[PDB]
């Protein structure tokens, strides 16, 4: 049985000159989870690609981009 409360996913974004923004995403865990990385994809344009460090059991994520 997996998990299909609505939770918040909430996403640490920090830009290589090391300012950040953060933003969050409401949903059933995957399909949260998936759109803030989608939400991470369009700010490569302007900063880079980026990696990602999962923490407090996968509800956030601090997502690093690199330049």
């Amino acid at each position: 049985h997996h998990a299909m409360e609505e939770v918040t996913i909430k996403a640490n974004l920090i830009f290589a000159n090391g300012s950040t923004q953060t933003a969050e995403f409401k949903g059933t865990f995957e399909k949260a989870t998936s759109e803030a990385y989608a939400y991470a994809d369009t700010l490569k344009k302007d900063n880079g690609e980026w990696t990602v460090d999962v923490a407090d059991k996968g509800y956030t994520l601090n997502i690093k981009f690199a330049g």
